[PDB]
């Protein structure tokens, strides 16, 4: 069987109640030596991938196992994800 | 300035890796998902997705300083590309 | 000047009273020999594309330069245009 | 007995796979850029097809768009296909 593709963008980034000492730094840098009014600057993850699956459902059913299963640590991390 | 409202603006930058450039890293990861979750996945690339608000008289100016932040500092326009979105 | 991307999927139809008769003959093939219940069958051309520009109004211009310039005959087609 | 069927629309986006060289869209793009002066990069050229099934839910109708990619539309070996609703 020849099935259907879909892309997939995951933003994986620390939760709310994690401080980011990376992405302070980063800020840090923008403001002070760059000039740049940029507030709350976060650094998480970009992940890209498709599969090929009978339906979108299953995709998505394939995304959140990855992310379960590997690719999001539930107790530090959050994701959302959109279609490419 | 005499108490004037300065809006905030929040974007999503999405930073990959140019094509033309190895991800070692997310051969790996799809390698795992694969051979050891059994998740069918493939052209996996790892990059780096940065979030950040920007304080600006209006949108389009907030843009402008968001493209700033990228080639002064978060993009490294050699070996890497990037998509800006509003979140 | 490190410019931000922007993909896109542009769709390419004959117009509503252009005749498609590689369409039709696609069509008869699914219905007649494949038993698939198809109709309305019309054969375009998807093209994806990235652009770099400095904002998205200006990427859209790109895309129907490309369009106008040489992927579409305004005569015979129309486009619909989808953000990747 | 004159039972309503509804009808489904669909697009179908067919492309090369990237290991498939796509001399057509090497050409177009090197048009776009080197002949009309405009920024485009990484141009793949494929099929659209659009198409209508009658059917009597969505998911059947889908089903049918999938069939329809495996008995004609899509060649496995060279392509790669996206389907979604119009």
């Amino acid at each position: 069987h020849h099935l259907p593709l879909f892309k997939f963008a995951i933003d994986v980034q620390y939760r709310s109640n994690v401080r980011d000492p990376r992405g302070e730094t980063i800020e840090r840098v923008l403001r002070e030596e760059k000039g740049l009014p940029v507030k709350k600057l976060r650094l998480g993850k970009s992940i890209h991938l498709e599969v090929e699956a009978e339906n979108k459902e299953k995709a998505y059913e394939i995304v959140k196992k990855a992310c379960e299963e590997l690719l999001v640590n539930p107790v530090v991390e959050e994701y959302e994800v959109r279609e490419l």
